[PDB]
């Protein structure tokens, strides 16, 4: 598709200013590609990374990886925010920083869409805090905006 094209590794680590990072927002439509990285976990001490792209998305089977203090409804996360459409496959990793592990109600909120297709975001990996299994999720636990990804728990 037009617009940008993304096959490297890129990270995202701006530092709390000063409780939060700032959002790093790139403008136009992304492809992420195959061997593309986008990677948000690169400071334990600074979670709660946003990759925000102004337009649309397409994944061709890159990773978007994210950490996140994992426990219940309000984990604190790092974050995809993506204006227009999400398309594609993009794999979705997610690394414990530090959480203890809790069950959710609807579910951590980690990526939202204007839209997305079935399936644009695939996990990888299992995401396990404390004796917690995590599970990516289109729309809450209870069905509700389908146009945001969250992580849901069940006992491990």
């Amino acid at each position: 598709p037009r617009g940008s094209h993304m096959s490297g590794t890129v990270l995202i680590n701006n530092i709390n200013a000063p409780f939060l990072p700032d959002p790093v927002i790139v403008t136009g439509n992304m492809t992420l590609e195959k061997n593309g990285h986008v990677i948000l976990n690169n400071s334990s001490s600074n979670v709660g990374q946003t990759y925000v792209q102004k337009g649309n998305w397409h994944g061709k089977g890159g990773i978007l990886s994210l950490g996140a203090v994992l426990g219940n409804d309000n984990s604190k996360t790092d974050r995809l925010e993506i204006a227009g459409h999400a398309s594609g496959i993009t794999y979705v990793a997610v690394t414990n920083e530090g959480g203890s592990g809790d069950k959710t109600l609807e579910g951590v909120q980690i990526i939202s869409t204007d839209s997305s297709d079935k399936n644009a975001f695939i996990q990888k990996g299992r995401i396990v805090a404390g004796s917690y299994d995590y599970r990516l999720k289109q729309g809450t636990a209870s069905g509700l905006n389908t146009n945001k990804w969250y992580l849901t728990s069940q006992m491990d």
